[PDB]
């Protein structure tokens, strides 16, 4: 068989063809140095490491992917994997990624189909057969405070009456034979779920956990999508296809029909358990800050023959927790604002930000006719973001005008630095949701969850009024077409590179 | 002949038998074509440019170097143009460079010597001969309103009371037949010392203007060293070697013996011309806006045989403006902070800034022992900092602990972004000097030349206490030293780059 972004074991033959993997057939250990390769990688833009012999691989479970959504070396294809998750070339630009990712929301969704089986149910272990302590889960990080299996799968739970199925990433490890823990926080779509079942009462929360499933459905897993909207659907719209699942064994939720593994069990409505710390998408561990997470109980696992795990490796620049929570979310933001009738034309999450800002690019002739100011236009972008989920993330907004490619960290670091003066040019926002995992606000000064949000207006005086009044000081905007046409005709004549 | 970083004819024979040289033999326009080039090594980390054949030029006057201060592309000798105004190894980090700039400040001045010829006595044109309109004077940029005759060229005066004689650079432009306007604007020690002779009231500032001083001598120049200390002095004891001067012809001031071009004659106490616009430092012009600058009269021109003139192509990275006003700015910074007890190891103004912000690096085991707060501490750095001559193009600070380099851009970018709460974890300073030049304050919502400051606190809460309380999720701070060699040993056995 199937295409690459429906079948996770096609993507991987994909990277191969592509010059994208290294399979590593030697043994490699799942505490740590598989982890340490992958972070590598990452550091690096390297290819794409498959560990083919994990120590303590047993019966088929399991291989390791890591580094499935980070980048290449080359400027080229940069994005090259996150396209091989969506069918596009892999030369597609960010703002191509993140168009295929909105291109669903003005769509009908197309529902899945139901096939009674899949590669996903080769092998099968009941609840006598498997011990969660005894599979190659990996330690990610030296201080993590378990073995995170759960980086880059797929968490499947179902509102209690049946009408939404949400699909998301979000983290859990081992915590014994058949347990795990994990963070299940608002606003997210799994404790937005989780709570309907809580308020129920009646029962713990029917789940599944699919690792390596279809790439487009991870993708929208990573994404804010809005409350209610199966992501299914969604990825079948953006896809034009019907995705194909197969009903659990032990619960009558549906999961990928290639996913690599699958965990079928239940979320609990009471329980909890020792969870992290991490190594978190910011780059930091807090050794020893060990908290009560949710707790999952699995009662089965089936899997693919040969099955492959893939891992984020997360941390410093740059891995999946980049590329794709702050790039999803910005794409989410853009929509978020043109729905609101703000003129902005693209969003992206700056790397060199750690992800923690986005940068907002304004259609200046629209604003212009809007006849406003910048502290007016600073608190409108602010209140429609920041009281919404897909700002949760998110404690930065830049604005700046049209002559800023706002995918280009250098131009919007420039932009910032000499058009927003600071406090005059800002609005301070305290009374929204913050992001707790930025270490200054989970293990700052102030409050964990409430606050330490900012707009920054980089827009300049005259973009509200009558135009632009600068040209650049650059080789681009301050000389002549001519002349720099005749500069780089001549340019290796005269002696340059 | 004669050393390097003693005689600028010495520094352009360097570059070229450091291989970071272009010589152009053919002709080159200065109207635009030898600046747009410049401006292309200078976003490009090129090898300078050396013009020998520039289209107007007369009786020797003039070539041009551009990017005599600009980066080299490789990482190993990134700054080996700066260690080349020094007599350092061309492989000299930003520490060593910014430390034997700041070496002079705690020696015995090394006065100059007194000779009574020198190169720059070759060739002289009287007022009669003259006419700085038919010299090969670059337009720089396509809408400057002028032609910057002075970008890297060195002014000299004297207090009325001859007790203090001032090296810098400020910016000028062509007038006409036999001046100059350009920028002299507080707290600048050329407004400075004009203010003595204004108070005093009885004749214009006897001025020189010496192009292709020492290499030393224009870092110097281009340094925020103390009120009152003689630049010449100290260049002397920076390197070990009482510099050679040369009387005037038509004033009692004293040039460097090598200069290339030397111009005589007054800086007015009364008369004004147009100046500017002009493409600036933080990579702007706003044409048309042009505003009355000081005005210089030329008396007479003295100069080498195949004179060289210098130009820096200023504008967006990366330029002299960013490598020597920043880097200069935040040595004597690292010092004043030292000077007034703040535990401070080090300082840069990160050029992906644009040069507005210095990072400095805090020895958090001295700010322990303070048993202080971030408010408290904020408050005290800025106030040192802000309230000095050395912040005055400075417009932000960030403090940053031990772990954090300040010389890499990206690790005080992922400290910011991640360690200091917007709002909360800084302190705006609005009554103190602001930069006018940089676009949201000249250009901005607010008053041009006062405000818009701000200390950024990145200093997490235990590193006032206890001590840090994270490791870096990165290869070098999650995996153990072993694991890490391995990793690194097996790297290409793998299959990896
Ligand atoms: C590698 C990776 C790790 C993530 N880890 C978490 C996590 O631990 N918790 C979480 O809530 N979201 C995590 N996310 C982000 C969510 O997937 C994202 O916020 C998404 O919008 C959640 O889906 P939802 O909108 O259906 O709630 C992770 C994403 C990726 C790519
Ligand atoms: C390429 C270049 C251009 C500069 N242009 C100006 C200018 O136009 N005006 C100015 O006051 N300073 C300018 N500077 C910065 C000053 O040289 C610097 O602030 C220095 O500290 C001034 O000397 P002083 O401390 O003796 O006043 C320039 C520096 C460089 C490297
Ligand atoms: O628990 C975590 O590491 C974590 C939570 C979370 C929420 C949103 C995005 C990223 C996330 N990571
Ligand atoms: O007039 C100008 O371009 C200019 C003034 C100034 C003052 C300090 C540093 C850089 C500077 N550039
Ligand atoms: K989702
Ligand atoms: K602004
Ligand atoms: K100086
Ligand atoms: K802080
Ligand atoms: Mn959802
Ligand atoms: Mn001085």
């Amino acid at each position: 068989a199937q295409p690459a972004h429906l079948c996770f074991r096609s993507f991987v033959e994909a990277l191969k063809v592509d010059n994208d993997l290294v399979e590593i057939n030697t043994p490699i250990d799942p505490n740590l140095e598989a982890a340490a390769i992958t972070r590598r990688v990452c550091e690096t833009n390297d290819k794409a490491p498959l560990f083919n012999n994990l120590i303590g691989m047993k019966n088929g479970l399991f291989r390791i992917l890591g580094a499935p959504g980070s980048l290449r070396k080359s400027s080229a294809d940069r994005y090259g994997r996150l396209a091989r998750h969506l069918a596009l070339p892999p030369t597609a630009s960010m703002r191509e990624i993140l168009d295929k990712m909105l291109s669903a929301s003005d769509m009908p969704p197309i529902p899945p189909t139901i096939v009674p089986t899949g590669p996903c149910k080769e092998n099968s272990l009941d609840d006598s057969e498997f011990d969660l302590t005894e599979l190659p889960v990996p330690l990610i990080h030296k201080s993590d405070g378990g073995k995170y299996i759960q980086t880059y799968g797929m968490h499947i739970v179902q509102s209690p009456d049946g009408t939404w199925t949400n699909w998301s990433i979000a983290r859990a490890m081992v915590h014994d034979k058949n347990h795990l823990t994990g963070l299940v926080i608002p606003p997210q779509h799994i404790w937005q779920i989780h709570q309907m079942w809580k308020k129920e009462g009646r029962s713990d929360v029917p789940w599944a956990l699919a690792f390596g499933v279809p790439p487009a459905a991870i993708m929208a897993s990573s994404m804010p999508i809005p409350d209610g909207v199966t992501e299914a659907g969604y990825v079948g719209a953006m896809t034009g296809s019907s995705l194909e699942l197969v009903k659990c064994d032990t619960n009558d939720l549906y999961v990928p029909a290639t996913s690599e593994i699958v965990l079928e069990g239940t979320l609990s409505i009471s329980e909890t358990g020792p969870e992290g710390p991490f190594g978190e998408m910011h780059g930091y561990i807090f050794p020893g800050d060990t908290h009560l997470g949710a707790k999952y109980k699995v009662n089965r696992i089936t899997y693919r023959n040969n099955a492959i795990m893939p891992m984020s490796s997360c941390g410093r620049l740059t891995d999946e927790t980049h590329t794709m929570i702050g790039s999803l979310a910005a794409a989410e933001i853009r929509k978020l604002c043109q729905q609101n009738d703000l003129p902005i034309t693209d969003a992206f999450a700056p790397f060199e930000s750690q992800v923690t800002w986005v940068a907002l690019r304004v259609d200046t002739e629209k604003l212009r006719a809007m006849k406003t100011t910048s502290e007016g236009f600073r608190k409108r972008v602010g209140d429609v973001v920041f009281n919404h989920k897909a700002g949760y993330t998110i404690h930065r907004l830049v604005l700046v005008g049209d002559d800023i490619d706002v995918y280009e960290g250098k131009d919007v670091l420039w932009a910032f630095s000499t058009r927003c003066r600071p406090g005059m040019d800002e609005t301070l926002f305290e009374d929204v949701r913050g992001f707790p995992l930025i270490p200054y606000m989970g293990h700052g000064n102030g409050p964990a969850h409430r606050g330490g949000k900012v707009v920054s207006d980089a827009l300049m005086p005259t973009e509200y009024t009558t135009g632009r009044n600068w040209e650049a000081a650059d080789f681009n905007q301050s000389y002549p077409e001519d002349l720099k046409q005749k500069v780089l005709d001549n340019w290796t004549k005269m002696g340059f590179s």
